[PDB]
């Protein structure tokens, strides 16, 4: 069981430096938003999942572009009723590879969107821009 | 019902370029780590909540520090099985104060809490240091 660890201290009012294994990141009212932050980790989450699954299908990546919308709830705690995320591949990359991808990561390995899940509705979509 | 919104690109192999409204940073396997920045997510959304309780509660703050600890299951999706989280106020801070901050933010308040939570298991600790 890996452990991962990080250290937050106030850099500034309700704001923290925010110490990772591998870097520092300026977090809360004055830096970047803890909500934003976390549509970032379960996209790259579920992107390198992504990424992986189609080189091991021998797909030919050019580029990845991952788009996350997540529609807060009105009352505490305001957690996304719902995460919308858009997947788009751009190579020469068979569709139905990217399906297997984006299902293979939402429904089995990107951690981070597994432990959401549970709380939110998910609309998942993909599309693949065929380019040599 | 606030909308939030970011957009990833790969910037290398399996790592992306993510924006968000307010800043850019970098999240893949030549990044940040995604499991990291989820506890970074988490840490920043409860710190901020605990910042805002203390002074609402004329509590005199010249620092909070947290640490959160995340322990990953063995098996694909290998999600923190539970997430140990320590919260120090430096200050002016009494600790009944402080606890009911950190149990206002963990129960009520931080919305990327309350979306791990049916996921993990939550080991939540406190204390304030004294100081002038």
């Amino acid at each position: 069981m890996e452990v991962k660890e990080v250290e937050l201290e106030l850099s500034s009012e309700a704001t923290f430096l925010s110490k990772t294994s591998i870097g520092e990141i300026t977090a809360g009212e004055k830096g970047l938003n803890p909500m934003e932050l976390l549509l970032v980790s379960i996209g790259s989450c579920s992107g390198v999942d992504v990424y992986h699954i189609l080189k091991k299908k021998r797909q030919e990546v050019k580029d990845i572009k991952i788009f996350l919308k997540g529609k807060r709830r009105e009352k505490h705690p305001k957690i996304y009723e719902e995460i919308e995320i858009k997947y788009v591949a751009v190579g020469k990359v068979e569709e139905k590879a990217l399906e297997q991808a984006v299902k293979l990561s939402t429904e089995k390995y990107c951690s981070v969107l597994a432990m959401v899940k549970p709380s939110t509705n998910l609309k998942i979509s993909w599309e693949v821009k065929w380019e040599e």
